[PDB]
């Protein structure tokens, strides 16, 4: 299982 989230402001 591979769960990824990224935020760029």
């Amino acid at each position: 299982q591979y769960s990824n989230q990224n935020n760029f402001v």
